């Protein structure tokens, strides 16, 4: 029902890369946060708990209109501005599982780098 809408959102340039690790062509999402993520980072989001992140597959899960709306109102661009506001420009974005797990908890659970005014 909503694959088309999701497809059009996956065309947005920021959404062509995982929000957390920037690997190309993410096919998963945290819909309450509003980010498109790769399957590995979706695995990490899942373990954060549903109080923090609620993870769906873009192509295997059924979506509600409100959940789609969540992605429309955020996405990886707007999410970077909120959750990575205070990320040093020097920062080396991690790539390996345990470093990525720390970075994702830091971003969404601890909110180390978040601009709270947003
Ligand atoms: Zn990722």
């Amino acid at each position: 029902r909503y694959q088309a809408v999701l497809a059009n959102l996956l065309l947005e340039e920021d959404n062509k890369f995982c929000a957390d690790c920037q690997s190309k062509g993410p096919r998963w999402a945290s819909w309450n946060i509003g980010v498109f993520i790769c399957i590995r980072c979706a695995g990490i989001h899942r373990n954060l708990g549903v109080h923090i992140s609620r993870v769906k597959s873009v192509n295997l899960d059924q979506w509600t209109q409100e959940q789609i709306q969540c992605m429309q109102e955020m996405g990886n661009g707007k999410a970077n501005r909120l959750y990575e506001a205070y990320l040093p420009e020097t920062f080396r974005r991690p790539q390996i599982d345990p470093a990525v797990e720390g970075f994702i908890r830091d971003k969404y659970e601890k909110k180390k780098y978040m601009d709270r005014s947003l």
